[PDB]
């Protein structure tokens, strides 16, 4: 149940537009190999062609140790997330879009044999379960620190959120993540905000 | 032992036309680190070729390899942007297999998470793992198929005519395919024209 999975997608019913993928990982002598993202194979499974249409592309990589927790971040771009090494995280999502699904959540364990498409407006987070993990993701717009005040965030430790972190009490978080607003102070995102 | 806080920069490799080496800004904090491994808008102006994206094709492959694995040398019928995604380190090795004045020209460099490389189509690519393990992530601009294997060119990592040095050959872990690739003398240079 890590190697040799069939490429396949499942909708995440709580969060419209989100897709969870099984990625084939091929193992041998040396280690392993995957096609982490393959546009031609993934469009027919539901990966949105609208992802690449502005022609923008950026690939970010974080490397985190045990109990690090990063989130929850809902910037105005789409994300394709996966793990790039032998590590594992608890992936956590909260929908911050205006409407009936505001505050809807989903959680799942992500290793290199799973990926997630996260629509713009859905807050993304994770906590590391392994000793360390390489988290790699593709995005279709460009971040700027000076612009950070305009993106949406919600505080990881708000107890009204319908999530359970692996280890909240011992989480290693950034100063920024300690200070994001609680859910009751987040304005839901309209298509106009993305 | 310079890893953090490099300014984003690119350098051509003179011996292999089209090749570019990038310094990638890696930001550390209490949690580990973060990088923008690839960023089109910032990297086009530094030399990352616009042609990479022209067909609208994209595939991202990741290999995970243990210490002493040596993979190569493979020249594929597509361009490649290579980097390391974890804490590991490789010795990267390239041999130009393109027909012309630079056929057989080589370059090597250590790659960790703070360096990436643009490898043009027709340039053979390989690496040897220096750390205990490594996550090797790359971007390519055409889609892999079993039926495309006859379009690759290969050269043997051990060919003594190659102006290259590996770290540990005694202990190198090489695939049967890679052990048996032809020597440079027996490689037919790749014509751009048809390939
Ligand atoms: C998002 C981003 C960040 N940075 C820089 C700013 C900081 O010095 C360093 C870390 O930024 P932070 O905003 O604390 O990163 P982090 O909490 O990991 O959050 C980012 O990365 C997460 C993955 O690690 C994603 O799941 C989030 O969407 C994204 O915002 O990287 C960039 O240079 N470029 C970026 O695109
Ligand atoms: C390149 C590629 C490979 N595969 C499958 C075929 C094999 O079952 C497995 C590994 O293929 P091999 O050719 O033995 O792996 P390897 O010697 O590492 O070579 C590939 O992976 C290397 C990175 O490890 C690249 O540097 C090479 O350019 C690439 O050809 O992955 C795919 O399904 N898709 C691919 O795109």
């Amino acid at each position: 149940n890590f190697f040799g999975k069939t490429l396949a997608a499942r909708p995440v019913e709580a969060i419209p537009g989100m897709l969870e993928f099984d990625i084939p990982v091929h193992g041998d002598n040396r280690g392993w190999f995957k096609e982490n993202f393959q546009k031609e194979k993934m469009l027919p499974l539901g990966f949105p062609e609208s992802f690449f249409a502005e022609g923008k592309l950026q690939n970010n990589v974080s490397f985190s140790r045990k109990n690090v927790l990063r989130g929850l971040h809902a910037e105005p771009w789409d994300k394709y997330i996966s793990v790039a090494d032998g590590g594992k995280v608890l992936g956590t999502w909260v929908d911050l879009r205006e409407g009936e699904t505001f505050g809807n959540t989903y959680q799942t364990v992500i290793d290199a044999s799973k990926s997630i498409f996260v629509p713009r407006g859905v807050a993304n987070g994770f906590q590391v379960l392994s000793d360390f993990v390489a988290y790699s993701y593709l995005v279709n717009d460009y971040w700027a620190l000076e612009l950070k005040p305009k993106y949406a965030f919600v505080n990881y430790a708000d107890p009204s959120l319908d999530i359970k972190w692996e280890n909240l009490e011992e989480a290693e978080v950034s100063e920024a993540d300690e200070n994001h607003p609680f859910l009751k102070d987040v304005k839901p995102l309209r298509k106009e905000d993305l």
